[PDB]
Order: structure tokens, then sequence, then C-alpha cells
């Protein structure tokens, strides 16, 4: 499998794809920081603009809410496999929580998975194919998924499938994570420094 | 749902496009300003090199009839969604709004959906399927509909159709901000410099 | 149309082309011209190294003969419409006369199409396509067609399509100009300038 | 034949790779480093970015472990073969592992391909195609294949390709190494370098 | 029509070259200098790698044997028309021509085509297309053609067109420039250097 | 003709290929260095991407077999011809040498011809095409061909073909610079530097 569908792991995080035209698939994402002693992304292959976006754009949410500032640090990122007809969201989501996840030293639930665009400003903006994308996650034995507020009338899902996974909507990215880190003292001092 | 349909949000638009040329489509844009800390556009996806070039397109206005330099800007575009099959305009209005939506931080009414390419000089000029467009327009909901003054003459309704939009004709970009940023003292100051 | 076919109109400029074999087409280009708030040509799309040219080129022979030096300006090169596989001309005719236009602030017949290649000496050397362009002149319903004299034996132009147009050949700048430019005070004065 | 298959032989793996679909292909990588007068990763052809990732993150793992700075020198990272069309993977552990073998002299045993990616703490990540992969380390005729361990479950070879090969799953880098690295004294001073 | 066939012109060269597999064409350029007050070589379309690369190379000649130094200049360069189809050769002497020509202000000959390579030493090295080369020139009304020494045997003209046109093939850069610029003054104090 | 079959230059090397997938041909390449105006290969036309492949993956060789980097100089590079259809070899020995020759000032026997890639490590490695090669070697009445000792078993000649010219196999560097490289003083040198 490409993708772990339990436990925790720092940077790891379930985004969700579609592939050709209608199915769905897990794209798992690694993010890694080490000093950069400006800081680079790496990241290579078909995804890897959707990274330097998705970085670009969590950056800012990093360095405004806390400390840290991503110009000092490389930012190694990788999707787990090969992605070749895989369309995947602008500013994704999952890439940014993995991104958190690393810098903040603190694992991210693999039993959920998420979709959305971030803005800049770290809100959760709808995006693409969310049926086929929630039902893959379904097929993928996932026990959640984290869609943007705005897909909510979108989740097109037969009775027997709604009762197999958790829909959350989100319009942020600290609801994000909330949602999927996990608990602890690092989790609760992350989450005060979000109020806004 | 990829688009709002009323409100008014900074630097979000609902453009118009047609998706291969069979109809219509809303195209909702974000774009959003960091300062650069030399400037870019950053834009993925299959529209990407459509809004980098919109964007160079209109620095010119952006710059020469009010305030800031786009070099001095990281200039941050996403298309709502995904947008395969989409022929985007040329030198897009709504990313031109959009944009200088975000720099003047004056929000933008989500009702009205818009289409046309901006001149280097400020004039809105003709697009194509402008009958599709609308025809989007209303079935998405949208109150009204910028055009261009060019198009009058091809927008071909029907009798219903023609009592459900507004269509709105601009020949310049002035008139299309004086539709759709929120009534206020910044918009009474911004349009007070788009003389002449 | 998108375009222009009578009337006088500052720095807009009824270029003309191929679409690649033999379909000859109408190519506005815009021009405008601010402050650089050194300067730069911004144009975009597989032209813009032909308007980098045109530039170049436009900037020695103005810089010669009025001392006008276009060197702390921004000078930005739309091309109108929607068009792949367009060849254009070198050192483009039509760029350089759209440019003076904008930087003299005086006027353009679109009445009148052209093609020709400029060098930086300012003569106007002959180019492809001759026929096809002429053809697209007429078939846009323009007056007028300015070529350069060296393109006078690659005029075709069966029965449906001779004595439609007046072609009119040219070897230098002034040339063009003085068929183009509106007549008053600024074309006189400018047109003295070359020469002197 | 082309590639090598047989021996030992410092700086050359042979990695694993697709030439997109169903379509494995054995892809040996060369490296060789010098000292520079920073250095530079210098690798051609639409796979040079990841020639670069897979260096980029060996770095942070020589430094940690062995404190060897690669900073200090030219990496040159070649594909052997006239391969178009062709996935790579990020990261790729077969360019980490011939890099590794560059910088302290030690050879590699030949009868055994890899595929896998690596991040920058060591692990090694599941990679696509990986039935392919080991079906062309079959028809290459190799003796060993190294596969990421969450790769396991998407091996699926039939009659014709089962008890062909022996497969190695693997988690980490060390592992790679114990198993590819020809034994002897610079072999052990550098495994006892990691723990 | 595209190319003069008669007179002198400063700047101004009809070139050679080879459209579809086959067919040749008269190639005109025109190269310009304007001081830099670093140089940019600035030329479009699709044979501009072509023309940087016979600047490139004519450079190091101009600068070896004349002391000026294209590096402070800017040269623009152009094709006469548009050449989609059009293979130029490497380094074409057609434009290191008109570049020596527009920066000594000596008129070329409009009525002798050539066609070479240009090495960096100042030796025209063969080409392809040299029959139809040829006959594109006999064709356009040429008088003379230019072509390499080492092309000579793949001059293959019929006894008619044998008659038609003069073929001159050269070794060297200050041959060309021997046969097309025109006489005089500066022509001479030129020769002068170049030996 | 676009070779020469005798006698000695600097910097030129006759390389072998093949012509789409029929036959091999005669690939003669120059190359030149001078000081950088960091330093570039310089190569155009339709191999132009292979030539500098080729001088980048040699580079680190180039460099301990004289010691100049090949960063402080540029790298002129010409096939000489135009080569539409032709497959190069990677990492081209006869690039190398070429390369390797222009540096040192040593000329390369004309009279032989060469097919190979370079290992970074120094080895010559197999390539496609031998017989193909060889067979273009003996009908240009070259009189030896240097190949790769792995590629000893695909030379098929068919006899005649046997007696009119040799077969060189190498493993290594070296040997193709001591089967080609003009004798003398120099030369020696530079082969007493190839060691540990």
């Amino acid at each position: 499998k490409l993708f772990i569908t339990e436990g925790y792991e720092v940077g790891r995080v379930n985004g969700l794809a579609v592939i050709g035209e209608s199915a769905g698939i897990v794209l798992p994402i690694i993010a890694e920081v080490t000093p950069s002693m400006e800081g680079r992304v790496i990241a290579t292959g078909r995804l890897q603009e959707i990274a330097r976006e998705a970085v670009m754009n969590v950056s800012a949410i990093i360095k405004k809410y806390t400390g840290r500032d991503i110009s000092n640090m490389d930012v190694h990122i990788q999707f787990v496999g090969t992605y070749e007809g895989v369309e995947g969201d602008s500013a994704s989501i999952s890439i940014a929580t993995a991104v958190i996840s690393a810098i903040e030293g603190i694992p991210v639930d693999q039993s959920v998975a998420m979709t959305g665009s971030l803005s800049v400003k770290g809100e959760v903006l709808p995006v693409g194919g969310v049926t086929q994308k929630i039902e893959a996650a379904i097929q993928a034995g996932l026990k959640k998924v984290i869609i943007p507020k705005d897909n909510i009338d979108d989740v097109l899902l037969d009775a027997e499938h709604e009762g197999k996974i958790e829909v959350i909507p989100v319009s942020r990215i600290n609801e994000v994570l909330e949602h999927v880190l996990e608990d602890g003292k690092k989790k609760n001092r992350l989450m005060s420094k979000f109020k806004e």
C-alpha cells in the first residue's frame, strides 16, 4: 500500500486526488524540514508545483500565528508513489498540514484523509471530485475525511456509504489541525497560537 | 459548490469561461498579495499561464491608474476547483478585479459574474462564448453579468432568460469596479483616481 | 469582432500575420507606456520576443531623431485576439508604430493595416505571407495596407480581390507614420524630427 | 551484455523503473564524487531533479551519522541506457546508495536490484510499479531485488516469476546497505556509524 | 521578393539554407550594431540560436585580428522573412560575414550567396544540402556562391547549370571577405589584419 | 564531404551514429574551447542537447586529466553537417575526445572512427547499432573503429569486411586517447596522468 490507514506519523498526511476523469486516489504526502543553514522547497515529479504553492501559502500562516519562519528551513516534500494521470488540488491542505506537522513535531492521524485548497489567509477553499475522493477514501479503509465546508452539497453518497466514513467539513486550517493532530500538550499549545 | 453567489469577499471574483466549446461555466478566482520579502505571480493547474499573463497585462492599470508596482508583491491566484477543458479569457477582467480588490482591501459582490479581456489601456474588449457564459451565470443563480460593450449584440437569450439576469455592458475597467466593489469610503477614493 | 476597422485611436495598430500555411489574420497590437515608477517591455505569449525586438529597434530610432529616450519607461505591448500557430514578423512595424503612437500620444488610422520588419536604421524590410496578409485585410473590410516596398512583386490577388484595398509600398519608418498618424500639430512637430 | 548483473563495483547500483505503464526496467545509476575548489550535483536528463533530491536526502543522512559533509564535493550522477518515457522514484534509493558507495569507496553487489524512495531521516518509502519492476529484475537475470517493506502486498507474482528471485523488504537505508555493500573493514566501520 | 540580387549593402548577406529535406532557399540576413552603453545578441524566430552562435564565433575572430570587441556592442540580427521548415547551418558564415560588415562599415556584394559553418578559429567547415543550396542560388538569379572547400565533391550540377553560376570554394573567413566585401581602402586595411 | 578521412586535427573526431533505424553514419564533431567571458557549452541544431549532456557528464574526468574546470571555459561544439533523424550516443566518447583534444592542443587521428558512452568513472559502456556504425565507417574509407569491449559480440562482419577495418574494443577512456591522439611528448605526459 502507498499509504498508511492507521496510527500516527509525523509529517505524513493522506490527501486525496482524482485520476483519469472519474476515480479518486489516496495521495499520501511526507514533509520534512532541515535547517537551511534562503530556504528551498524540494519536491519532484508531476505534483511539485502543487507542493511549492501549498508551502508558500502555509509559510505565511506559520510566520503570522507562531514563531517559526519557513524562509530559514528546507522543506522536503514527496508524494509517496508516482502520480501520472493525477490532478491534485491548488495549495492542497494535506501538504500544508504535513508541513505544519513536521515543523511542530506533532503526529498526524492517518486514519483521516482530507482535500482542500488553502488560501494564504488560512481558509479552506472548495475543490473538485469530492464524491470520487471520499469513495477512494472509503475504499482505502479510511475512517474520516476532511472536506471544505463549501463542498458539503457535492457529497453524492449512497446511504450505505454514509455510514462507512465520517465527513467533517472545515473552512479554516486550524480546524483541520484540531481534527488530525495527535492529542497532547504540543497540540494544545499550537491550537492556542491560532486564535484567529 | 466552488463559487459563492452573494455577499462581498476581498479578492474573490466569479469570472465566466467556456468548458470545451459546448457550454459556459463560472470560473471563481481568489487573488491574494503578500510583500515580496523579485515579485512573482504564483498559480498552478491548468489555467496557470493565463493567470500570470493576465496579471502581467493588468499590472499596467494596477500601478498606472493607482498605487503599487506588482514586482514589489507576490500575487497568489487560484481557480477555485479544477478546470480541464476550460478556455479562459486572455487578459481577463476577473483576474484584474480580483487583484485590484485584494490589494486595496475592498470586497467584491459575488452575485455579479463577469467576462471580458482588459486592454493595456483599460478598455474592456469583446470575448467569445458570451451567450453560453451568461446562460451558466443564470443556471448558477448569479444575479448580474458584466460583459464587453462589444458583445452586446452577441447576447441571444430567450424571453424567459432575459428577465432572469441583468446584463451590464462595460467599456472600461473603472465601470467594472464601480459595478462590483463594495460601497464605501475606500471605493470612493479609488474611483476618484480612475480619472481622467 | 474584437478589434477596429475605421476611426483613430492612440497606440493601437492593425498589424497582419499568417496562422501558418496561408491563413492571414488581422493582429491588433495595443501599446501603453508609463514611467518605470531601469524600464522593461512587458509582453506575454509566443510573440513576446518580437515585441521586445520591435521595441529595441524603435528606441534606437526615436532616441536618434527626437532625442526622446525610451529607457526610463515601461512599454506594455498586447496582442489582441485568441490565436495559436501565429508566425509573426521580426521587429514587426505594427509594434513599433504602436509604441511611437503611444509615446507621442498621436492617434492611428484604424482603417489601415500594415506588415513589415524594422531595421535599427529604420528601414522597412520585406516579410512572408504578403498575399495572405492583404487578403485578411480585405476580408476584415480595411481600406489601406502598408507593405514593405520590396514585397511589391509577391502581391498576387485574383479577381475577387484586386481593386478592393489601397495597397501602400514603403521603404522607411517615416513613410509608414506619414500614412497612419492623425494630422495636426504633433504629427507635424514629430515628422520634421525625422529629417531635422 | 549492456549493464552489469554479476560481482562488485564502486558507485554503481542496479535501480528499477518503469517505462510508464506495465513495463518495468533495470536502470543502472553510476555515481562519482570529487572534492570541490561550494560543490554541486551534476546530473543530466529528465530525471536530474530526482538525482538532486536523492543526493540532498543522503547528505543529511551522512552528516548526521558519519559526519562526512557532502557540500565540499561534486557528485556526478549518470543514468545508464537509452530509456525514454521512464517514470522515476522520488529520492530514489539506487541513487543515494550509489553516492554512498562512491563517497566511502565501497563496492556494490550487482546481483541486486532495488527500488524505494528515501526520506531525510533514512526511511525507505513504497513506490509504484512494484510487480513490474520485480519482473524486470527477473527478465534481466538478477538474484535479489530490494523492495520497500510497505510494498510487500503489491507483490503479485504468478507461476512463471514465483520462486525466481529473492525479494528483500526493507524499511531503512542501513538495511539496504547491509544487503548490497561488499563485506569487510569499511562496511563494518560504516555500519556502526549509523545505528 | 525577400533578398537583393545586385549591388552592395552594409550588413546584408545572401545566405543559403534548405527547406523540407531538399529544396533550397536563399536566406538573407541583416546585422546591425549599436554601442551597448554587456552586449547582447538580439535575434528572434526559428534561426536565432544559429545567429547567437555565428556571433559568438566571429567575436573571438574579430578580437584576435582587429582588436575591436563585440562584448561592448549590441548585435541585432534578422532573417529577412520567416523560415519555418528550415535548417540553418551551425555557426553560419553568412551571419558572421554580415556582422564583420556592420562593424567595419564595408558593403557586402549582394550578387554572391554563401554557405558554410564558421569555427571559432576562422575555418569554413562543410555543410549539408549544397547542391539544393546552389540550385536555389541559380533559381534566384545569383551570380556566385561561396561554399566550403570540403563540399566540392558534393556540387552535383548538369552541364547547363555549371555555366550559370560561379562556385567559389573557401576554407577560411578571410577568403569569404576578400570575395564579398566591396573594394576600397577599408577592405585593403581589413585584409592586411587577417594575415 | 562532411568529415576528414586522414591526417590529424585538434578537436576533431569522427564519431559514429544511427540514421533513423536503417543504417550507421559518420558523425564528425569539432570542439573548441575559449576562456569564459561562468562557462557554457554552446551547440545548436538537432543534437545540441546530447553535446551538452556529453560535456556535462565528462567534466569530472575532463578536470582530473587536464585540471581545467569546464565552468572556467566556454566549449563550442559543432557536428559538421545537419543530422535530422540521428541518434547520438549519450555520454559520447567522441565528444569527450574532441573536448580533451581541444583543451590539450593535441591532434586526433581522423582515420579512426569511434562509438561508445563514457561512464562518469571513465569506463566505456556499450552502445546500440555497432555493425551498422562500423559499416558506415567501412563505406566512409575509415581505417579503424574503436568500440566498447562489451559490443565485441555485436560486431557481425560479414567478411571481406573484416579485412577492411580494424575493430579496436576498449573499456576505458585512456585507451581511446592512446589509440587516437597524435604521438609526441604532449600525449606521453597526458597518458602518464591516467592512474591512481
